[PDB]
């Protein structure tokens, strides 16, 4: 069951702008830049930072799919800048898997990782560069990612089984 | 002589801009806002940083000003956020004393500080709550910081002597 | 009640004495610091880590008392590197009122800030230097340390009525 | 030309230390744990907090050697802590090749990283979980990391053409 709000539609929709903006900042523009979106909530996540990117320098930004599910679409990479985009980070073994699949077709410049929340744990040297918000939980507890293009509305909330 | 240029002007405007963004997003709102800038350069920048967030929340944010050498423009306190904005974060020393005249004043609900540049070597336990960019730099380099208002360009750069 | 055990007497052992190697190795050795104790128990902190520092070092470390009650023990400031101890970093009001308190006794070349826990919610732009454990918490949470030398016991808690 | 030495002797001494319990400290011990090095250095550097951390626990952790070349020796690994150790953290494309290495051995619960230093420049999201010190540096500019096993003294510096 549900046991917290850890942020809402507004708090949502504040962290993702501000992370536009930071990828903006630390690229000192989109040009070269790539989103990658990771399962299914991060593929939205990345059509959404996009458009806010879009919207604040005037230039669009390649977004791709990427489907990991197992190994636990096309685009650039090559010389890119590439940022995977995913709702949370936890062990980071997605992310591990993802790089492999990134770098399977082609060599970027570099890859970055941004997330909406990271709830610790972590189980392998990696971080995020961009982060929505830091969500502290206890190993049990399970995070609930809801985008409305899925689930109806946006919302994050620490739940238990 | 002007030793490298840490800031162009572009730079300072995606800084500020993503900082007006961070200052809104972890209020979760203006409400109970105000902006107080330090002695000359932070004043500006204080000005600069109240109308992006106006642009962004549809509502101006108050804004005073603080003469630290004078302390040895009113403004609200009591219950408020106040932002105390300064143009570089050094020793921590003139924070201190920034603490000291605000909350003479009033009492404030919280002070935060955000600097266009932390250059390190703090001499107190006082870290910005927003940074424009972290600078490092030895102890016998200067910090210049340009404003177009004062200096007639946006500019960050170490000098040395 | 009691909502969590956060640091037993193993982890309090393990953090306190990697602070000591943390402190020496900031300070490339302990020449010219003193360790302040603020309130009751940053005063037991304050001499656990002046005696492992004596045993690591070969060299003793003055340690001083301060009480912040009117800011809300005859020992050096002026010139020293004054490292404040406390046991629990929250709003960092008591690290402000410790500041001044300290100012009224002498001019230090710098204070620097370590506690056993930091649970967040700083209400002003202060941080620690040395952290024993980062402790999230909510708002309504209390936090609640025991020391042997007052309480029996070696433990830190999460309480909450 | 060697521009800087960031770390002498007593620092490196004093860092690796201080490492050890940090290690020691986040895994509650070091049951379980084993520390692989890497390229050349690293495995010195390993075999050193593997010493270190002996004198702290009374029990000697395995140490692994990896060579990465081509990726671009025992030691048990399923279930277990894995530390990689490296001397320099930079792009971090190696601590990428160094954990596809060693999931290609087994099955580990966690994979850390220790690095003596981390000079910044990432170009993949991959951090260190203990840092002997983070040392900034231009993007032309060089760490060179001297051990006496190898180079007859242990210093650590940035050199510049």
């Amino acid at each position: 069951m549900q046991k917290a709000v850890v942020m809402d539609e507004q708090a949502i929709r504040r962290a993702l702008t501000r992370i536009a903006h930071e990828i903006i900042e630390r690229n000192k523009g989109i040009d070269g830049c790539v989103l990658v979106g990771i399962k299914t909530r991060g593929i939205y996540l990345a059509r959404r930072l996009a458009e806010r990117i879009e919207q604040i320098e005037g230039a669009s930004v390649p977004v791709g799919e990427l489907d990991i599910t197992l190994y636990r679409v096309p685009f650039p990479v090559t010389e890119r800048n590439v940022i995977l985009v995913d709702d949370v980070l936890f062990t980071g073994r997605t992310v591990r898997a993802a790089m492999d699949a990134v770098m399977d077709l082609g060599r970027p410049a570099r890859i970055q990782l941004a997330v909406l929340v990271d709830r610790g744990h972590r189980e392998l040297p990696i971080r995020a560069d961009f982060v929505g918000k830091n969500v502290p939980t206890s190993r049990s507890e399970l995070i609930v990612v809801e985008l409305s293009e899925v689930d109806g509305i946006d919302q994050v909330s620490i739940h238990e089984k």
